[PDB]
């Protein structure tokens, strides 16, 4: 291989020349970054090219806005869709150094913060890999959303410098920068509406390659920086001059900021993204090679991941009616026709509003254009149903109440000509009850695409072993095609490979048992379950009912210590916001039951508890491949689909949940006869609410729950401090909105038959083949296929890159 020789050659000149480094004073990073340059440097080649072949046979393109963005870790991604992956790992090898370690330097892209963050990260790899004109815009947060650090066994947010030694993938645009605009007033002059007295932020671009599979269609990123513009001046002009400067600054500095008045900055944030970004589109429109408005719709999409860009459409407006000088009407089906909406906030509260005095002294002119599309749309109402003034009111974009407010959810769907939801059952609920009336209007509007995950992250990368089992079984085409899963359906009953299966995840679970002996230090059992309940750390996740669940058994090997109990290892990971009083407790919980279960000698290896610090999009690529059992016992009529789920099924991992969001869909593609549903269902949730919940006719009617929440509310598992989960027991048995002890018999006796079908090897990874099986519709390329065709009205894969040169 002259592969391994010349990324040799390019790691030394980067080190020498780009580093400016010798060997003898490199530090490991200094490591990183040459070889970061040297992986970089090879996407530069397809970038270049897949940039200008899209400006000369001008495509449709795509636009996903997005505030979040949960990219993670770049570089081995990168040299597996580059193929180099390993003769990297060979030339790096030959240097002395170990690449397992260099990517461990890496950090987290500090862009997103959930499931809506890696919604976007792998929608942006599977457009790519689909050969798609597409483009992801949002902001550069500087120290991301933190890092979770548990200390004396509770959360404290450290900061997150990710940016301090810089990103070696990130390219800075300062010519492509933009003005954006704030405060100020209005005036209507014969030329046309003119927003004065401006207060200027600047948006200074940084564009990130987005690489496909094996495709040489290399997309880009662009995140806006915020900056505020140079300049005479007394005190009163430095003081205000030097505030000016770090307020604009702070715009682009934390992602989701509470502050109590940290809302204007939320809203400044969102107008930040959608003006720089639509004044760059509209750029690139114009600047398109060879009334010039017409084929607007028809060469722009703008995808509106949530309530959070959707100023776009105001704003769209604006620049089409004062700036362009186009006609109100015209530009309004134009606005309409280039914007798609998708929801995934389920019930009519969590939906983003807005107070109306706070959008006229912000964005005075924003608020005229969105009170007129609120009448232009309400006459229409009035037109179809006359009379009705309730209809009115439920379909207007402002809000009554303690103060108007403008309802960015209404006007998402006023100024898009596609409204779609993130699981089918979930869709369902977005037509029917959230936007009832818009959806009898229009039905043809709402739709459905089923949320999917990247099969390179999230099985190519993390998994190589399940993948390689797949790939001479069958042959790497399920890496672009991934409902070609099925065709290792009837293997279901062949032994030799059945075992191969499990050899993987063995193989998987020793690796992440060193991780976790050497981080936590706590003897771990390797031929224990492997438990995990990876999620946020809030009330309606249920992660309180695994604590309940690790309570009674160690309870349980306490009564009967002969008895020859199934192993486990019960990992609890996740974050909790900073503001939750509750969610940090239940963090305490967690390490509280540890530091009882994990240090006790009756209990021995058949029971460990271990919280996971600093649950991310890299610790998520070690746990995953590794888990035997995965956990999603949320309340029933919460979660509208969730992306976690999907990633633990492709990699072999038996799901225990409710009947809600992503369960459902899963249950479905691969029969709830191979899944361990339990509790309560959307409608015995709503008969329990219809009943009224009480908490006593199940504790004093329990044996092991009444043991189990007496010894929390004792401190049995706080000695030091009795009173500490106060709280949680007052809130489990008074005011707990997500019946915990509704599920608790019904999860445990779940958890029994959890726990014989482990105690079989050979018909637990059966069960297991099935999930593997049916994982092929989760996919993230099936929703880029299905937007591309039912919203974004584009051909996958039209348009491919040819290889160039120099
Ligand atoms: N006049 C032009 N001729 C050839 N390529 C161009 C031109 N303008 C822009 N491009 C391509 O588009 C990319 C940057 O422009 P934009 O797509 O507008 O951000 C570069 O990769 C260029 O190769
Ligand atoms: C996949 C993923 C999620 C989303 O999981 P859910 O169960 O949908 O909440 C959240 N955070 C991280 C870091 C992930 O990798």
């Amino acid at each position: 291989l002259g592969d391994v020789a010349e990324v040799r050659k390019s790691f030394n000149r980067h080190l020498h020349f780009t580093l400016v480094k010798d060997r003898n004073v490199a530090t490991p990073r200094d490591y990183f970054f040459a070889l970061a340059h040297t992986v970089r440097d090879h996407l530069v080649g397809r970038w270049i090219r897949t940039q200008q072949h899209y400006y000369e046979r001008d495509p449709k393109r795509i636009y996903y806005l997005s505030l979040e963005f949960y990219m993670g870790r770049t570089l081995q991604n990168t040299m597996v869709n580059l193929g180099l992956q390993n003769a990297c790992d060979e030339a790096i090898y030959q240097l002395g150094l170990d690449l397992e370690e260099l990517e461990e330097i890496e950090e987290d892209a500090g862009l997103g913060n959930g499931g809506l963050g890696r919604l976007a990260a792998c929608f942006l790899d599977s457009m790519a890999t689909l050969g798609l004109a597409a483009y992801g815009y949002g902001i550069r947060y500087e120290f991301g959303i933190f890092n979770q650090k548990i200390v004396n066994g509770w959360q404290v947010e450290e900061a997150d410098d990710w940016l301090r030694y810089g990103n070696p993938w990130e390219k800075a645009r300062p010519e492509y920068m933009l003005p954006v605009h704030f405060y100020g007033r209005v005036e209507h002059t014969p030329d046309g509406v003119k927003w004065l007295d401006t207060q200027v932020v600047l948006a200074m671009p940084y564009d990130t390659p987005v690489p496909g599979y094996k495709n040489n269609t290399v997309n880009t990123m662009r995140l806006w920086s915020a900056k505020a513009p140079n300049d005479d001046f007394n005190v009163g002009d430095y003081i205000e001059a030097v505030l000016d400067r770090n307020l604009a600054e702070n715009i682009s500095r934390v992602l989701y900021p509470n502050d109590f008045e940290g809302k204007e900055l939320r809203l400044k944030q969102e107008y930040f993204v959608v003006a720089a970004t639509l004044q760059d589109i509209i750029r690139r429109f114009k600047s398109s090679k060879f009334t010039c408005f017409e084929t607007f719709p028809d060469k722009v999409a703008i995808q509106l991941n949530d309530t959070h860009p959707a100023l776009s459409i105001p704003e769209l407006m604006r620049i089409l009616v004062d700036v362009e000088k186009v006609d109100w009407d015209k530009a309004w089906e134009i606005t309409k026709k280039t914007c798609a909406y998708t929801n995934h906030t389920v019930l009519p509260e969590a939906l983003e509003r807005w107070p109306v005095s706070m959008f006229e002294k912000l964005l005075p002119r924003h608020l005229e254009i969105i009170y007129a599309i609120n009448q232009r749309h309400l006459d229409h109402v009035a037109a179809l149903f006359p009379g009705d003034v309730d209809r009115l009111r439920r379909m207007s974009v402002i809000e009554e109440g303690d103060c108007k407010r403008i309802n960015m959810a209404h006007l998402c769907v006023i100024g898009s000509h596609a409204v779609n939801g993130v699981a089918r059952i979930h869709s369902e609920i977005v037509k029917q009850s959230v936007f009832k009336d818009f959806y009898e209007l229009e039905p043809e509007k709402f739709q459905n695409k089923t949320n999917g995950i990247t099969p390179r992250r999230w099985l190519l990368l993390c998994n190589p072993g399940l993948a390689d089992t797949i790939v001479e079984k069958i042959g790497e085409e399920f890496l672009t095609d991934l409902s070609q899963l099925k065709k290792l359906l009837p293997l279901v009953s062949d032994e030799v490979f059945i075992r191969d299966v499990a050899k993987v995840k063995q193989e998987n679970k020793l690796k992440f048992s060193a991780f976790l002996e050497k981080e936590y230090k706590v003897k771990i059992n390797p031929s224990s379950m492997f438990d995990v309940h990876v999620k946020r750390i809030h009330e309606y996740k249920r992660q309180l009912l695994n604590c309940l669940h690790v309570v009674t058994l160690y309870n349980r090997i306490k009564r009967d210590p002969a008895k020859a109990f199934v192993p486990r290892t019960v990992m609890i990971g996740g974050k909790a916001a900073p503001g939750y009083h509750m969610a940090k407790l239940i963090i305490k919980l967690v390490t509280s039951i540890g530091d009882v279960v994990n240090h006790d000698p009756v209990v021995g290896d058949r029971l460990k508890v271990i919280f996971l610090e600093n649950y991310r999009v890299s610790l998520a690529e070690k746990v995953i491949p590794a888990a035997d059992l995965s956990q999603q016992i949320s309340t029933a009529g919460t979660e509208a689909s969730g992306t976690g789920n999907m990633k633990f099924m492709l990699n072999g991992a038996l799901t225990i949940g409710t009947m809600d969001g992503a369960n459902v869909e899963m249950a479905e593609e691969a029969g709830a006869e191979n899944l361990f549903i339990f509790g309560l269902r959307v409608e015995d949730v709503e008969a329990l609410d219809r009943k009224g919940y009480n908490a006593r006719e199940y504790y004093d009617h329990l044996p092991e729950l009444k043991q189990a929440v007496d010894q929390i509310s004792s401190g049995f598992f706080s000695p030091k401090e009795p009173d500490c989960f106060k709280d949680i027991v007052n809130m489990l048995m008074h005011h707990d909105r997500f019946k915990v002890f509704a599920d608790y018999e019904a999860y445990m006796q779940c958890q029994a038959q959890v726990d014989q079908l482990y105690r079989n090897p050979k018909e637990w990874t059966k069960k297991v083949i099935r999930n593997i099986a049916c994982s092929g519709k989760f996919s993230s390329d099936r929703t880029i296929t299905e937007y591309a065709r039912e919203i974004w009205g584009v051909e996958p894969s039209d348009l491919q890159i040819p290889p160039p040169n120099i």
